């Protein structure tokens, strides 16, 4: 229930521990005016700042003049913080306005095809995100919705996403998650307590080459379908042969505990925890964060499921494209299919209350 | 509480607690062999006593034969029961099958058209639905899965629905509710306590026409869209006066606590709340037990949310159908559409460890 501090040198939502229920937002920009959109920037730290804190937005929900519409939605009245975080991101396409275009971050890369590739170019994509995770499905809805509301005219909802369990851990001491494949996801992660390793690979560095990018981290998120019916069929032996890992306690092939380290040569050489281990890809390492998510039935008798895979690096060229270049083939592409896809620029930190969202940038 | 327990008199999931979460399934059934359905329910069962209890279906999730799937897909390995309940009903096309036209129930009565209905086939109707409520959306959607798997090849899955209301581990649960209007929703309900309304109003009787319906209850489905950004640009007065009741206190108009009995005479005469009262339709009163959504975004950029309303009911005639007949001239009209529907026969409870869901009428 309580509330996670939304100043810092980094935004929250990133290492944070992970929140039970996700609703990310890509937002496209409407206006050509960089004065009008900077202002929709304030204006939305200003509300951030109330809804991490579990308060209303401007004048509050109600009490106000009977003639107006209330500033606050009013369906968040009376529920705690529940550990909202708020996370902003920019996407390429953002630089091509206002400006711009020479402060494109290098490490900013546009994603390849990948072989397997089905993407919906209108669930992809995307001028800004932002990243709502929370305890509780209403506080997060409500943060999204009033933004939005306040964003009217300004900037429009190009596509969303709800997540209603997470399948990723930045926090070790705790149990580790399960996806919707049955078996544990986030054992070998970053966690937000290892300061040196999200320095070295989640963190940008001054040195990287974009100043307005320090402190902050780069997201690549991909909407990834399973094909359940077909995985539901495999055997024990095949499914634990896809991950390299036993399902029931989760640990490397032939060890005993979730948490003792692989041996990667005991697994099959297209194994997913083989090929997508750091000594697989020059060392390269991911803070995987991403839900589940299922949006119904396919229309053909089966239910609909997946994972909204979200990854956080200092730098996508090392971090997330070689490593999914690795997964070429990986046997988990047998039951897997990414049909969403989208990058972005996630900024520095809010320093303190005269700070807002991309002041770094503009 | 942990547990809920899945014998009795009764299903559960009806007037026991109503749980944080909801996976609501519609099945479609695939058999025309009587005894192939009536071994599916059998096994249905056998798995939902597992289901209920937290442990996993069958043999389990690991550890059998590696060269065979699984018995259980394993995502809610580690998870606890979660209040977890399982609840079952027929639907009026089911009785087309297996001989069955002359066992149904005439309470089982088909909805009239009502005015601005908006009904998408494909999300309504169904031989059969499954209510799976807990506290985790994983143990709800492990449960749907799974049954969704045992019965694979004598039903398919029609329509999913997942829904939430409050988050039990931060809000109180005296604290009734918001839907995502942002007002209280349930404050004159039939609750689960008043075992004698819940006799006059919600379970079937014997004398009621239909001997193996007896301790059931029926049940009506609407997912009723709401038009969100439209009601967040009404003034706060114009919300108030469609419902009758304040925002901020919900108390109805001219009082001051939430659970003040209305004056009707003082509300608006098409206000949500005076429509719908019993006095306003002949005493006609329900067991509402719905649940909020949010989809997502929709091809327009709206926020793809609302009420998955469920009420409970004794006989649909007296219950669901006068009432919403009424509401044909609800100030609500404007912001809400009623895009799918649903009705099913919930049969009485699972007697004990020998009794099998639909034995009273198989
Ligand atoms: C539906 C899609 C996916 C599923 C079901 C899945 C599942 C898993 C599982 C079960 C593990 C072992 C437990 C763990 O350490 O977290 C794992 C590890 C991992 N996955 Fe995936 N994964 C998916 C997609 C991806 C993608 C797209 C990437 C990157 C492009 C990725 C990168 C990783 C990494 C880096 C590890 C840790 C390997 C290690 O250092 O030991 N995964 N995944
Ligand atoms: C999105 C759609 C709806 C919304 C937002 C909504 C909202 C509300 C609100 C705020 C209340 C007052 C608090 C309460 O007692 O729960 C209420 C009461 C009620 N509503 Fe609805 N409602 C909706 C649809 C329906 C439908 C479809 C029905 C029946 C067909 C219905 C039947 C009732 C009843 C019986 C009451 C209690 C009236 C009383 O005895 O005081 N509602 N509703």
């Amino acid at each position: 229930g309580s509330a996670v501090p939304f100043h810092g040198a980094h935004q929250a939502g990133i290492a944070t521990p992970v929140q039970d229920r996700l609703h990310f937002a890509a937002f496209d920009v409407t206006t050509e005016d960089r004065a009008a959109f900077v202002a929709l920037l304030k204006e939305w730290t200003a509300a951030a700042r109330r809804l991490t804190a579990g308060h209303a937005v401007g004048e509050g929900a109600y009490g106000g003049l009977p003639e107006a519409p209330p500033d606050d939605t009013g369906e968040a009245l009376g529920l705690k913080p529940s550990r909202l975080t708020l996370t902003i991101g920019f996407g390429p396409s953002l630089f091509t306005r206002f400006g711009l275009a020479d402060l494109r971050p290098e490490a900013l890369a546009d994603l390849p095809k990948f072989p397997g590739d089905n993407l919906d170019r209108a669930r992809s994509g995307g001028d800004l995100c932002v990243q709502a995770c929370a305890d509780d499905p209403q506080v997060a809805v409500h943060a999204i919705r009033n933004l939005a509301r306040i964003g009217f005219g300004k900037v429009v909802v190009r596509w969303s996403q709800l997540g209603f369990g997470k399948t990723s851990s930045t926090t070790p001491d705790k149990q580790t998650p399960r996806n919707l494949l049955g078996f544990k996801d986030g054992t070998r992660n970053i966690a937000g307590t290892e300061k040196d390793r999200l320095d070295r690979f989640v963190w940008a560095a001054e040195k990287d080459g974009t100043p307005w990018m320090t402190g902050g981290s780069y997201l690549v998120a991909r909407r990834i379908r399973m094909h359940i019916e077909t995985w539901d069929r495999a055997s024990l032996q095949e499914q634990e042969d896809v991950f390299g890992r036993d399902k029931g306690e989760g640990a490397p092939v032939g060890k005993a505990k979730e948490r003792d380290e692989p041996f990667l040569k005991a697994m099959k050489p297209d194994a997913h925890v083989r090929l997508a281990h750091p000594d697989s890809n020059g060392g390269a390492t991911l803070l995987r964060r991403g839900y589940s998510f299922t949006d119904g039935t396919d229309g053909l008798g089966r239910l609909d499921a997946g994972l909204f895979f979200l990854a956080y690096q200092r730098d996508i060229r090392t971090g997330f494209v070689p490593v999914q270049r690795n997964l070429a083939t990986d046997a988990l592409n047998e039951y897997i299919q990414h049909v969403g896809s989208a990058v972005f620029a996630v900024p520095p930190g809010v320093r303190d209350a005269d700070d807002w969202w991309g002041s770094t940038l503009f």
